[PDB]
């Protein structure tokens, strides 16, 4: 028997992303458009900084800029909370600790506006070092990949997730970014509380050679894993 929200992801679905951000008094906006194919756990997006030049490096934003597009293997479908919360949606709140630098606090609403899947994001950044890796623009325009470990928050009828991102620095060193995450549903309708598992995620960054605005092109694969059957 198929689940409520699952039906909605059987095809290619268009995606809109709006982000409003403020890092150490630098304010900026990002808009994104693209598509997502849960069947293959595949996302293609292009992001544009609408306010001009981006005050932080693009890679720092990737995790913040739609885990409902993850491919769940058949035997794991009863563990996909993200799609069980559609089309009403969910709140995705994170804190992101850059080691020896500032933190991002983020709050997003992910839901459907008609046919389109929408990620609306407010981001606040504080205590960054002016000559640090982040505001100093010293990270590589490099892919990022890792596993998102998920667990149930039975009391909040949602989930928690924790993971670490290693951003490459131009000098060969690494900027660690500790992610902490709580997702709760907007609807009153039931949802699927999962058993611990994780989402193997890979994101590939590129550029549109014809594009003059500060922007990022993203291809991304996401697959659930870590339960046995």
């Amino acid at each position: 028997m198929v689940s409520k929200g699952e039906e909605l992801f059987t095809g290619v679905v268009p995606i809109l992303v709006e982000l409003d951000g403020d890092v150490n008094g630098h304010k900026f906006s990002v808009s994104g458009e693209g598509e997502g194919d849960a069947t293959y756990g595949k996302l293609t997006l292009k992001f544009i900084c609408t306010t001009g030049k981006l005050p932080v490096p693009w890679p720092t934003l990737v995790t913040t800029l739609v885990q409902c597009f993850a491919r769940y293997p058949d035997h794991m479908k009863q563990h996909d909370f993200f799609k069980s919360a559609m089309p009403e949606g969910y709140v995705q709140e994170r804190t992101i600790f850059f080691k020896d630098d500032g933190n991002y606090k983020t709050r997003a609403e992910v839901k459907f506006e008609g046919d389109t899947l929408v990620n609306r994001i407010e981001l606040k950044g504080i205590d960054f070092k002016e000559d640090g890796n982040i505001l100093g623009h010293k990270l590589e325009y490099n892919a990022i990949s890792d596993n998102v470990y998920i667990t149930a928050d039975k009391q909040k009828n949602g989930i928690k997730a924790n993971f670490k991102i290693r951003h490459n620095i131009e000098d060969g060193s690494v900027q660690l970014a500790d992610h902490y995450q709580q997702n709760t549903p907007i609807g009153d309708g039931p949802v699927l509380l999962p058993d611990n598992h994780y989402l193997s995620t890979q994101s590939a960054l590129s550029k549109d050679p014809n594009e003059k605005r500060d922007h990022m092109v993203l291809l991304e694969f996401v697959t659930a894993a870590g339960i046995t059957l």
